[PDB]
């Protein structure tokens, strides 16, 4: 039940910037993006230690309430007890999550939604700032 | 039907910073703060030209769907076609609103709420930045 933002109307090309602080006892946190809570074109879930994963980013989609296939990244540029910033955009092919220091993750656009109208944060991540570009 | 943010969990003393761009032909816009759409401890409505009023800030509350006693500020530090930032805090007595950028007025806390969990923007005001401190 973390921060939820609706009616974002984030169209392709536009950038969603999110800055927040990661808890010191961080297990994992979640950034959800899509149309609503049941239609997520991006489930961004860095896991420090959660569900057996250690220092692993887990991405997925949810379509009509149904989870898609999990995609995993070896690179884990997140440290517990620190401030994490992500820049998010998308096109017809992929969603792109960029980190300031150069890290960039791609996740296939599986929902093909016209825009991102929904953002929800959860887990050990307290959002401090959100910008729309 | 503008931006809506829920589960803010804004405790007393904490600052809610909101930046957005006011349309050149703006008639009015709204910042709603409270628990939900039916319970607003602050209805912040600058009216450039609306409901017969002009260059007047209209503040009110909504408690259980019912509008409280409307109140107005003689001062109007908003320009159509320009970027406006509003900083908002509250104690158990008043809400404090900081307008661009020397301006500060108190609005009585009439809902007594523990925290601000709900923000909704509307009217001729496209949100570009929201910060929580
Ligand atoms: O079929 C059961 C599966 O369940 C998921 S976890 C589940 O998956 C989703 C992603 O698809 C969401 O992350 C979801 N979620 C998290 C939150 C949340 C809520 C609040 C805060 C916060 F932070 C987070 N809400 N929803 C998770 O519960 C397991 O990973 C998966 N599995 C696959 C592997 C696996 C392990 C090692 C290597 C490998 F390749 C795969 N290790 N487990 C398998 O056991
Ligand atoms: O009952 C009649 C009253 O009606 C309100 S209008 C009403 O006020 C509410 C707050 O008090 C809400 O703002 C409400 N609202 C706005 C929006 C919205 C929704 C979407 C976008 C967007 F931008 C905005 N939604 N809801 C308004 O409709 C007038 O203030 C009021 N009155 C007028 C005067 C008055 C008149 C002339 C001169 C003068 F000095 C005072 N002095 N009192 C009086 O005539």
């Amino acid at each position: 039940c973390g921060l939820v933002a609706s009616n974002l109307n984030l169209k392709p090309g536009e950038c969603l910037r999110v800055r927040g602080e990661v808890a010191p006892d961080a297990k994992s946190f979640v950034l959800n993006l899509g149309k609503d809570s049941n239609n997520l074109c991006l489930h961004f879930n860095p896991r420090f230690n959660a569900h057996g994963d250690a220092n692993t980013i887990v991405c997925n989609s949810k379509d009509g309430g149904a989870w898609g296939t999990e995609q995993r990244e070896a690179v884990f540029p997140f440290q517990p007890g620190s401030v994490a910033e992500v820049c998010i955009t998308f096109d017809q092919a992929n969603l792109t999550v960029k980190l300031p220091d150069g890290y960039e993750f791609k996740f296939p656009n599986r929902l093909n939604l016209e825009a991102i109208n929904y953002m929800a944060a959860d887990g050990d991540f307290k959002i401090k700032c959100v910008a729309f570009d």
